[PDB]
């Protein structure tokens, strides 16, 4: 399995985009946490069928494949918000019919900070030029880097061959040996700041939940909790 | 500055370790909170030295400055926890005569789960043969590379300069094109998971804070406010 092939299969597999409009009423803290929780909820099924699409996923241990799954969950969505928001300044595209404004944050109580985060790192890749192949990379790695703690193995020899595909990818864009590296480099420093966002919003979302603002649904309580 | 002239300048600027001592009797949770809060704050007049002498940082603004000093602290206190904990597996060496095993965690509430963390990460650097110069370079990634922001193309500029060092340092060792993008992409990779237990800590010691079983006061509480 070439990076060439790697990179194609993840094109495959991208999760199609979930549709949610905006509520029939000004948003309050309400109706947005629903709006937001439930597109996570949607998306998080479309995830787990995208997980088991890549070359090697299914082959660790079950266990195991939770264990990426509910610890990298926000990250992984949250670049795919930043990729839909890259060419918007100010605006993030939850969805195509649900794009709020920056200050339309300031409806729900300490998300604010949350989506000027997302902004910022957004706006950064925008600078970066961020491609859709190194995307798809970018996102995969997410996912087989998550979590920290023969299954290993594979793991390690996956998360290899994806970021044997990133460097591929790069290379294809006929840039300096020099220029190489240092996107890499770029590319790679900014899954701090997406970790650092997921971090902040799980914590956000979590305390909404405590707050029991939000009721929970199928598959996204399974995830908050673990 | 050549790369190598960068990466003699972070030895230089590299400062002195922190002494402290077991306390009197064996570890209570206030004493043992006591003993890491007394660590960290007695560091940070150390680090603040020390991003002084980074070539750029003091050219910053004063706000800029703080800005990225505010917001990764912790990352840049965990990171050198691990350097010194390298050789020691299933310990954290906090300082010489404070050697804490992954069992006196359960010392304080919730810690014991950061303990994990940051002994799964230091084991990981152990693992790639993490070298002292590449340890220099990482940490100066970490200030660099905190904060999601005439001064800021002088922030992409200094990062860039470091990680063009850490690419020479690797390279030094002679190896493959492909194992020098592997070495790069595995170590920046694990930034991740330091942001990721910086968040964690921080979290966990507002949380103390709040407790009032720490009685985080000076220096240290304008780090953690933030
Ligand atoms: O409290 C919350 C709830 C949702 C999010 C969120 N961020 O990015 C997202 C991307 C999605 O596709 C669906 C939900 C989110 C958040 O950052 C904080
Ligand atoms: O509540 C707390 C207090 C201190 C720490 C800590 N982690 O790593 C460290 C490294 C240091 O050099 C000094 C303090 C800490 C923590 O993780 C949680």
């Amino acid at each position: 399995l070439s990076p060439e092939q790697l990179v194609l299969t993840l094109l495959e597999a991208e999760p199609p985009h979930v549709l949610i409009s905006r509520p029939s009423a000004p948003f309050t803290e309400a109706s947005m946490m629903m709006s937001l929780t439930k597109l996570a909820d949607k998306e998080l099924v479309h995830m787990i069928s995208w997980a088991k699409k890549i070359p090697g996923f299914v082959e660790l241990s079950l266990f195991d494949q939770v264990r990426l799954l509910e610890s990298c969950w926000m990250e992984v969505l949250m670049m795919g918000l930043m990729w839909r928001s890259i060419d918007h300044p100010g605006k993030l595209i939850f969805a195509p019919d649900l794009v709020l404004d920056r200050d339309e944050g300031k409806c729900v109580e300490g998300i604010l900070e949350i989506f000027d985060m997302l902004l910022a790192t957004t706006s950064r890749f925008r600078e970066l030029k961020l491609q859709h192949k190194e995307y798809l990379c970018v996102k995969a790695m997410i996912l087989l880097n998550s979590s920290m703690y023969d299954s290993s193995r594979k793991l390690a020899h996956l998360l290899n061959a994806v970021t044997d595909a990133l460097v591929w990818v790069i290379a294809k864009s006929g840039i300096s040996s020099q220029q190489q590296s240092m996107r890499l480099a770029n590319l790679l420093m900014l899954l701090s700041h997406v970790r650092h966002a997921s971090n902040k919003g799980m914590e956000h979302l979590l305390n909404m939940k405590c707050k029991n603002v939000v009721p929970v649904y199928d598959l996204l309580l399974e995830m908050l909790n673990a």
